[PDB]
Protein backbone atom coordinates (compact mmCIF):
# COMPACT_ATOMS: atom_id res chain seq x y z
CA UNK A 1 0.00 0.00 0.00
CA UNK A 2 1.18 3.28 -0.85
CA UNK A 3 2.70 5.24 2.35
CA UNK A 4 3.15 9.11 2.84
CA UNK A 5 6.28 10.38 0.93
CA UNK A 6 8.96 12.14 3.48
CA UNK A 7 10.64 14.96 1.49
CA UNK A 8 13.81 16.41 3.14
CA UNK A 9 14.52 19.82 1.91
CA UNK A 10 16.01 22.79 3.48
CA UNK A 11 15.17 26.48 3.74
CA UNK A 12 17.18 28.50 1.23
CA UNK A 13 15.82 31.45 -0.68
CA UNK A 14 13.64 31.06 -3.17
CA UNK A 15 13.33 27.64 -3.00
CA UNK A 16 11.82 26.86 0.37
CA UNK A 17 10.87 29.66 3.10
CA UNK A 18 8.81 30.33 5.43
CA UNK A 19 5.44 32.09 4.72
CA UNK A 20 5.36 35.09 6.94
CA UNK A 21 2.26 33.69 8.51
CA UNK A 22 3.82 30.21 8.95
CA UNK A 23 2.57 30.13 12.71
CA UNK A 24 -1.16 30.41 11.67
CA UNK A 25 -0.58 27.24 9.35
CA UNK A 26 0.09 23.48 9.41
CA UNK A 27 2.52 20.37 7.66
CA UNK A 28 3.31 21.83 3.76
CA UNK A 29 1.47 24.98 4.34
CA UNK A 30 4.15 26.52 6.16
CA UNK A 31 6.22 26.80 3.59
CA UNK A 32 6.63 28.76 -0.20
CA UNK A 33 9.17 29.03 -3.05
CA UNK A 34 10.43 26.97 -5.95
CA UNK A 35 11.07 23.99 -4.66
CA UNK A 36 7.64 23.55 -2.87
CA UNK A 37 5.89 24.33 -6.04
CA UNK A 38 8.11 21.62 -7.39
CA UNK A 39 7.24 19.25 -5.23
CA UNK A 40 3.44 19.55 -5.54
CA UNK A 41 4.11 19.12 -9.35
CA UNK A 42 6.34 16.61 -8.98
CA UNK A 43 4.07 14.28 -6.54
CA UNK A 44 0.93 15.05 -8.62
CA UNK A 45 2.63 13.85 -11.69
CA UNK A 46 3.94 10.70 -9.61
CA UNK A 47 0.40 10.26 -7.60
CA UNK A 48 1.73 9.81 -4.43
CA UNK A 49 0.64 12.30 -0.93
CA UNK A 50 4.38 13.93 0.70
CA UNK A 51 5.06 16.03 3.58
CA UNK A 52 7.85 18.47 3.22
CA UNK A 53 10.26 18.13 6.15
CA UNK A 54 13.48 20.30 7.00
CA UNK A 55 16.85 18.64 7.26
CA UNK A 56 17.53 18.03 10.85
CA UNK A 57 21.48 19.09 10.39
CA UNK A 58 20.83 22.09 7.99
CA UNK A 59 23.26 20.50 5.20
CA UNK A 60 23.05 19.52 2.06
CA UNK A 61 25.13 15.85 1.91
CA UNK A 62 28.61 15.27 2.74
CA UNK A 63 30.67 12.26 3.73
CA UNK A 64 32.87 12.57 6.76
CA UNK A 65 36.15 11.58 5.10
CA UNK A 66 37.39 9.96 8.81
CA UNK A 67 33.49 8.24 9.86
CA UNK A 68 32.35 8.10 6.57
CA UNK A 69 28.93 8.79 7.69
CA UNK A 70 26.64 10.94 4.90
CA UNK A 71 25.53 14.00 6.04
CA UNK A 72 22.72 16.88 5.16
CA UNK A 73 19.67 15.73 2.93
CA UNK A 74 22.01 13.43 1.55
CA UNK A 75 22.45 12.08 4.43
CA UNK A 76 18.50 11.60 5.09
CA UNK A 77 18.18 9.48 1.81
CA UNK A 78 21.14 7.02 2.54
CA UNK A 79 20.52 6.36 5.81
CA UNK A 80 16.50 5.84 5.24
CA UNK A 81 15.36 8.99 6.79
CA UNK A 82 13.44 10.66 3.83
CA UNK A 83 12.70 9.11 0.53
CA UNK A 84 13.15 12.17 -1.58
CA UNK A 85 15.02 15.14 -1.63
CA UNK A 86 13.36 18.49 -3.60
CA UNK A 87 16.31 21.38 -3.14
CA UNK A 88 18.83 23.12 -5.13
CA UNK A 89 21.12 19.81 -4.52
CA UNK A 90 24.27 20.10 -6.97
CA UNK A 91 24.79 16.97 -8.99
CA UNK A 92 27.99 16.16 -8.21
CA UNK A 93 29.59 12.78 -8.73
CA UNK A 94 30.49 11.48 -5.20
CA UNK A 95 26.49 12.12 -4.65
CA UNK A 96 25.84 9.88 -7.32
CA UNK A 97 27.38 7.42 -6.53
CA UNK A 98 25.60 6.79 -3.09
CA UNK A 99 21.75 8.14 -4.27
CA UNK A 100 20.06 8.26 -7.44
CA UNK A 101 19.10 12.02 -9.32
CA UNK A 102 16.88 12.85 -11.37
CA UNK A 103 17.60 14.61 -14.96
CA UNK A 104 18.60 18.13 -13.91
CA UNK A 105 16.05 20.59 -13.32
CA UNK A 106 17.45 23.72 -13.47
CA UNK A 107 21.03 24.67 -14.57
CA UNK A 108 23.45 26.39 -12.88
CA UNK A 109 27.49 26.97 -12.45
CA UNK A 110 29.66 28.79 -9.95
CA UNK A 111 29.58 32.50 -10.30
CA UNK A 112 31.01 35.76 -8.33
CA UNK A 113 29.20 38.08 -6.67
CA UNK A 114 30.50 41.85 -6.42
CA UNK A 115 29.11 44.60 -4.41
CA UNK A 116 28.71 47.40 -7.27
CA UNK A 117 31.28 48.74 -8.30
CA UNK A 118 33.95 46.47 -7.18
CA UNK A 119 37.26 46.27 -9.80
CA UNK A 120 36.56 42.77 -10.74
CA UNK A 121 35.40 41.24 -13.58
CA UNK A 122 36.14 37.23 -13.99
CA UNK A 123 37.69 34.55 -11.68
CA UNK A 124 41.17 35.62 -13.05
CA UNK A 125 40.93 39.09 -11.93
CA UNK A 126 40.35 37.52 -8.43
CA UNK A 127 43.18 35.69 -8.90
CA UNK A 128 45.57 38.05 -9.76
CA UNK A 129 45.56 40.24 -6.93
CA UNK A 130 44.72 40.38 -2.56
CA UNK A 131 42.68 43.87 -1.92
CA UNK A 132 39.80 42.13 -2.25
CA UNK A 133 38.77 38.98 -0.65
CA UNK A 134 36.71 36.42 -2.14
CA UNK A 135 35.91 32.77 -0.41
CA UNK A 136 33.05 30.28 -0.54
CA UNK A 137 30.58 28.45 1.56
CA UNK A 138 32.34 26.03 4.36
CA UNK A 139 31.32 23.38 2.82
CA UNK A 140 29.31 22.09 -0.60
CA UNK A 141 30.03 20.98 -4.35
CA UNK A 142 31.12 24.66 -5.00
CA UNK A 143 34.00 24.32 -2.04
CA UNK A 144 35.06 20.81 -3.47
CA UNK A 145 35.05 22.42 -6.86
CA UNK A 146 37.60 24.69 -5.87
CA UNK A 147 39.55 22.04 -3.70
CA UNK A 148 40.05 19.77 -6.51
CA UNK A 149 40.63 21.77 -9.51
CA UNK A 150 43.77 21.28 -11.82
CA UNK A 151 43.19 24.85 -13.50
CA UNK A 152 45.58 27.25 -12.67
CA UNK A 153 43.66 30.24 -11.55
CA UNK A 154 41.15 27.86 -9.73
CA UNK A 155 44.29 25.92 -8.44
CA UNK A 156 45.50 29.24 -7.45
CA UNK A 157 42.19 30.72 -6.15
CA UNK A 158 42.39 27.44 -3.91
CA UNK A 159 45.31 27.84 -2.72
CA UNK A 160 44.86 31.61 -1.45
CA UNK A 161 40.91 30.88 0.09
CA UNK A 162 42.51 27.95 2.42
CA UNK A 163 45.19 29.68 4.04
CA UNK A 164 43.72 33.65 4.00
CA UNK A 165 43.22 34.94 7.53
CA UNK A 166 40.54 35.87 8.75
CA UNK A 167 38.76 33.13 7.32
CA UNK A 168 37.37 33.98 3.94
CA UNK A 169 34.33 30.52 3.97
CA UNK A 170 31.01 31.38 5.11
CA UNK A 171 28.21 29.03 6.82
CA UNK A 172 25.29 30.33 4.84
CA UNK A 173 24.52 32.21 1.58
CA UNK A 174 22.60 35.20 3.84
CA UNK A 175 26.30 35.50 5.35
CA UNK A 176 28.31 35.59 2.19
CA UNK A 177 25.50 38.31 0.62
CA UNK A 178 25.94 40.53 4.13
CA UNK A 179 29.31 39.91 3.57
CA UNK A 180 29.67 40.89 0.45
CA UNK A 181 27.32 44.00 1.08
CA UNK A 182 29.25 45.08 4.36
CA UNK A 183 32.57 44.60 3.08
CA UNK A 184 32.49 48.37 0.51
CA UNK A 185 33.96 46.40 -2.07
CA UNK A 186 36.16 44.34 -0.38
CA UNK A 187 34.96 41.03 -0.28
CA UNK A 188 33.34 38.90 -3.37
CA UNK A 189 31.78 35.58 -3.04
CA UNK A 190 31.68 32.89 -4.51
CA UNK A 191 28.15 31.17 -5.47
CA UNK A 192 25.69 29.22 -7.58
CA UNK A 193 24.93 31.35 -10.83
CA UNK A 194 21.35 30.64 -9.72
CA UNK A 195 21.41 32.18 -6.05
CA UNK A 196 23.17 35.34 -7.52
CA UNK A 197 20.79 36.19 -10.23
CA UNK A 198 18.10 35.85 -7.44
CA UNK A 199 20.42 38.33 -5.23
CA UNK A 200 20.69 40.72 -7.72
CA UNK A 201 17.01 41.48 -8.54
CA UNK A 202 16.46 41.91 -4.48
CA UNK A 203 16.73 45.02 -2.24
CA UNK A 204 18.65 46.98 -1.71
CA UNK A 205 19.97 45.98 -5.43
CA UNK A 206 23.41 47.24 -4.16
CA UNK A 207 25.12 43.62 -5.71
CA UNK A 208 25.65 41.84 -9.06
CA UNK A 209 26.98 38.33 -10.80
CA UNK A 210 30.04 39.23 -13.19
CA UNK A 211 31.65 37.14 -15.76
CA UNK A 212 30.65 33.89 -17.07
CA UNK A 213 30.00 31.06 -14.83
CA UNK A 214 32.58 29.10 -13.48
CA UNK A 215 31.08 25.96 -14.47
CA UNK A 216 27.85 23.74 -15.81
CA UNK A 217 25.86 21.88 -14.15
CA UNK A 218 22.27 21.32 -12.71
CA UNK A 219 20.32 20.89 -9.69
CA UNK A 220 18.62 17.39 -9.46
CA UNK A 221 15.96 15.72 -7.28
CA UNK A 222 17.61 12.76 -5.35
CA UNK A 223 16.15 9.57 -3.97
CA UNK A 224 17.77 6.43 -2.24
CA UNK A 225 19.49 4.06 -4.86
CA UNK A 226 16.83 1.52 -5.64
CA UNK A 227 13.86 3.32 -4.70
CA UNK A 228 10.58 2.93 -6.69
CA UNK A 229 10.07 6.50 -7.20
CA UNK A 230 13.25 7.43 -8.95
CA UNK A 231 11.97 6.30 -12.36
CA UNK A 232 8.69 8.41 -12.10
CA UNK A 233 10.82 11.29 -10.56
CA UNK A 234 12.63 11.38 -13.40
CA UNK A 235 9.81 11.19 -15.73
CA UNK A 236 8.20 13.63 -14.45
CA UNK A 237 11.04 15.98 -14.27
CA UNK A 238 10.92 15.45 -18.26
CA UNK A 239 7.44 16.22 -18.22
CA UNK A 240 7.57 19.45 -16.59
CA UNK A 241 10.29 20.59 -18.19
CA UNK A 242 9.04 19.85 -21.85
CA UNK A 243 5.64 21.67 -20.94
CA UNK A 244 7.43 24.74 -19.69
CA UNK A 245 6.58 24.72 -16.22
CA UNK A 246 10.35 24.55 -14.90
CA UNK A 247 10.37 27.73 -17.20
CA UNK A 248 7.48 29.47 -15.28
CA UNK A 249 8.18 28.62 -12.12
CA UNK A 250 11.89 29.64 -12.22
CA UNK A 251 10.49 32.75 -13.83
CA UNK A 252 7.66 33.00 -10.93
CA UNK A 253 10.19 32.89 -8.23
CA UNK A 254 12.88 35.08 -9.42
CA UNK A 255 12.12 37.72 -11.95
CA UNK A 256 8.13 38.21 -11.94
CA UNK A 257 8.37 40.56 -8.74
CA UNK A 258 12.33 41.29 -8.81
CA UNK A 259 12.60 44.44 -6.68
CA UNK A 260 15.76 45.95 -9.04
CA UNK A 261 13.51 47.60 -11.66
CA UNK A 262 13.88 46.44 -15.44
C1 LIG B 1 26.65 17.23 -13.40
C2 LIG B 1 26.72 17.18 -14.92
C3 LIG B 1 26.95 15.75 -15.40
S1 LIG B 1 25.32 17.78 -15.59
O1 LIG B 1 24.89 18.93 -14.85
O2 LIG B 1 24.28 16.79 -15.51
N1 LIG B 1 25.61 18.16 -17.13
C4 LIG B 1 26.78 18.96 -17.55
C5 LIG B 1 26.46 19.86 -18.76
C6 LIG B 1 27.45 21.00 -18.90
C7 LIG B 1 25.09 20.36 -18.55
C8 LIG B 1 24.79 21.25 -17.52
C9 LIG B 1 23.47 21.68 -17.32
C10 LIG B 1 22.49 21.24 -18.19
C11 LIG B 1 21.05 21.55 -18.04
C12 LIG B 1 20.19 21.77 -19.10
C13 LIG B 1 18.83 21.96 -18.84
C14 LIG B 1 18.35 21.88 -17.53
C15 LIG B 1 16.91 22.04 -17.24
C16 LIG B 1 16.38 23.37 -17.75
C17 LIG B 1 16.20 20.83 -17.89
N2 LIG B 1 16.98 19.59 -17.73
S2 LIG B 1 16.99 18.42 -18.84
O3 LIG B 1 17.64 17.24 -18.33
O4 LIG B 1 17.70 18.83 -20.02
C18 LIG B 1 15.41 18.07 -19.26
C19 LIG B 1 15.36 17.33 -20.59
C20 LIG B 1 14.76 17.24 -18.15
C21 LIG B 1 19.21 21.60 -16.48
C22 LIG B 1 20.55 21.42 -16.75
C23 LIG B 1 22.79 20.32 -19.19
C24 LIG B 1 24.09 19.89 -19.38
C1 LIG C 1 23.45 26.36 -0.34
C2 LIG C 1 24.25 25.31 -0.30
C3 LIG C 1 25.11 25.06 0.91
C4 LIG C 1 24.31 24.32 -1.44
C5 LIG C 1 23.40 24.63 -2.62
N1 LIG C 1 24.05 23.84 -3.68
C6 LIG C 1 25.38 23.39 -3.30
C7 LIG C 1 25.39 21.93 -2.94
O1 LIG C 1 24.43 21.21 -3.30
O2 LIG C 1 26.38 21.48 -2.30
C8 LIG C 1 25.68 24.24 -2.08
C9 LIG C 1 26.06 25.67 -2.51
C10 LIG C 1 27.50 25.86 -2.89
O3 LIG C 1 28.30 24.92 -2.74
O4 LIG C 1 27.84 26.98 -3.35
Amino acid sequence: ANKTVVVTTILESPYVMMKKNHEMLEGNERYEGYCVDLAAEIAKHCGFKYKLTIVGDGKYGARDADTKIWNGMVGELVYGKADIAIAPLTITLVREEVIDFSKPFMSLGISIMIKKGTPIESAEDLSKQTEIAYGTLDSGSTKEFFRRSKIAVFDKMWTYMRSAEPSVFVRTTAEGVARVRKSKGKYAYLLESTMNEYIEQRKPCDTMKVGGNLDSKGYGIATPKGSSLGTPVNLAVLKLSEQGVLDKLKNKWWYDKGECGS
